[PDB]
């Protein structure tokens, strides 16, 4: 489950994808989260 608590974070997170960066790296800096489970609510799945 790849989640993020804000559109602002989500945006630059996906922007970090385009240079060929692993979400793992981007999430950890951006603020987004990559969790094995945990069905994120509508404020973390944004």
């Amino acid at each position: 489950t790849t989640c993020c608590p804000s559109i602002v974070a989500r945006s630059n997170f996906n922007v970090c994808r385009l240079p060929g960066t692993p979400e793992a790296l981007c999430a950890t800096y951006t603020g987004c989260i990559i969790i094995p489970g945990a069905t994120c609510p509508g404020d973390y799945a944004n």
